[PDB]
């Protein structure tokens, strides 16, 4: 068995890094198709496309000469939750005649007229989703061998193949694949898996297709790729052996002189040797802070890019850090798909108002099911969330390679988070300790 995940990008997203980590945890051999190449498959958000996925898959298949079983899948919004033995057993059971199995889903798209051409079935999971499929290398090769246009629609291509041929079967019972979109009430997390209570199955591949990225990101916080080490926090005093260089980017407003002094005093007490400090002041109105810049109304990345710093540590004036070893603690969490980390702090006079959002609806705050549990530390860890504010540690691989300056909301903190979401760079809130408060 080989898993061919489509990851066409010059630099890796957190989606692909997460997919790789889940593949490794489940002993799945995999190739990232299209790694290092520029995406030309279209703006999938506002328009369909994805033909380039087919063309890159075809090139990859030229390296795989034997007729082996292959899974072909999305990577940005998809993870495996089990290993090759379960996959092979399910495949054999689903298709004794070794057909290509595609994911099912709730909706018939992009061509509504196909509704009446699909086989009639006694399930809501009626239609093809082209985001995950499995079959023999030669069968898949035969379907795609003439290539397509980069901007052709791969969803439509495979829908037509299903309807018109006998080469494809759909995974109606969600055994191998789960298209999660609008199936929230079917699904629970149990024993490190998704359980679909509608189908009575444990789907191997969890696909947060469309807006269900939010749901998969949510469930991620409850899954494991390795056991918790319960002793990681037993001493809450963290010290790095060798300190990477951290660029402190302080967003200040000297108009509020007393708030500024108090903030700078706390920042000066963060224990870290290898650093450079820049002050970015909103006011137009300094001996202790040579790198001082005035009239700044946006987040600034160019000074960091020109530096040799390994991390960018964004701190806003209204966030008061009290945990002196916090930078050591945060850096220890930066690995794999965990590259943007924000410690959870609450407002001093009502700690349920924090510096993250658990959910988002049309770009605005929505209360997630576990929001209050995180804010009150009923459960702790790292959580993939749509917005973080005020204290953000970002690895250089993010800041040096991605446009963090995209504009939607005309608000610096909201637009930074929009930028990251758009690039499939994840924001992780961490609430393992008491870090501070907001004013
Ligand atoms: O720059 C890009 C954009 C997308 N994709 C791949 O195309 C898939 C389809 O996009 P998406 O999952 O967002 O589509 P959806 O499942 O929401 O229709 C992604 O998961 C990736 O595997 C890629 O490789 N590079
Ligand atoms: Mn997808």
């Amino acid at each position: 068995l080989l898993v061919l995940g489509i990851g066409i990008s010059v630099h890796k997203t957190d989606g692909v890094l997460r997919f790789e980590k889940y593949c490794q945890a489940h002993n799945l051999q995999y190739m990232i198709v299209g790694e290092g190449k520029k995406w030309n498959g279209g703006n999938l958000e506002s328009e369909a496309g994805g033909g380039q996925k087919i063309n890159e898959l075809l090139i990859a298949l030229e390296s795989i000469k034997d007729n082996k079983l292959i899974v072909v899948c999305d990577t940005y919004d998809l993870i495996p939750l089990s290993g090759p033995e379960e996959i092979l057993r399910k495949y054999r059971f689903l298709t004794p005649d070794n057909k290509v199995v595609f994911s099912s889903e709730l909706y018939c798209w992009p061509d509504a007229s196909l509704v009446e051409r699909y086989p009639k079935v006694d399930t809501k999971y009626k239609y093809l989703n082209s985001g995950a499929f499995m079959g023999y290398r030669d069968d898949i090769y035969e379907m795609i061998k003439n290539g397509v246009k980069d901007r052709d629609d791969d969803q439509l291509f495979f829908s037509i193949k299903f309807i018109e041929t006998d080469k494809i079967v759909l995974d109606y019972k969600c055994e191998l694949f789960q298209a999660m979109y609008r199936c929230n009430s079917d699904l629970v997390v149990h024993k490190n898996r998704i359980f679909n209570g509608y189908t009575n199955s444990y789907p191997v591949f969890a696909h947060g297709n469309g807006p269900a990225k939010k749901l998969l990101n949510h469930m991620e916080g409850y899954f494991m790729t390795e056991p918790i080490d319960g002793s990681s926090n037993t001493i809450n005093t963290f010290k790095l052996d060798n300190e990477p260089k951290v660029f402190f980017a302080l967003y200040v407003d000297s108009n509020d002189l007393s708030a500024l002094k108090q903030f700078l005093g706390k920042v000066a007490s963060i224990q870290y040797g290898n650093k450079v400090i820049y002050l970015y002041d909103r006011s137009d109105n300094q001996i202790s802070y040579p790198n001082y810049h005035t009239g700044v109304t946006k987040y600034v990345f160019d000074d960091f890019k020109k530096s040799d710093a390994q991390f960018y540590f964004l701190l806003e004036q209204n966030c008061i850090i009290t945990k002196k070893d916090i930078l050591h603690e945060l850096i220890m969490q930066v690995k794999d798909n965990h590259r943007v980390i924000s410690p959870m702090i609450g407002y001093e006079q009502n700690s349920t108002r924090t510096n993250f959002w658990g959910d988002i609806e049309d770009g605005y705050y929505k209360r997630s099911e576990n929001y209050l549990d995180l804010a009150k530390h009923k459960v702790r860890g790292l959580w993939n969330v749509p917005y973080v504010y005020g204290v953000i540690l970002m690895h250089e691989s993010v800041v040096r390679n991605w446009d963090l300056s995209m504009v939607k909301y005309n608000d610096k903190d909201m637009d930074l988070c929009f930028s990251l979401r758009k690039h499939t760079i994840f924001m992780y809130m961490i609430n393992n300790n008491n870090y501070g408060y907001m004013v």
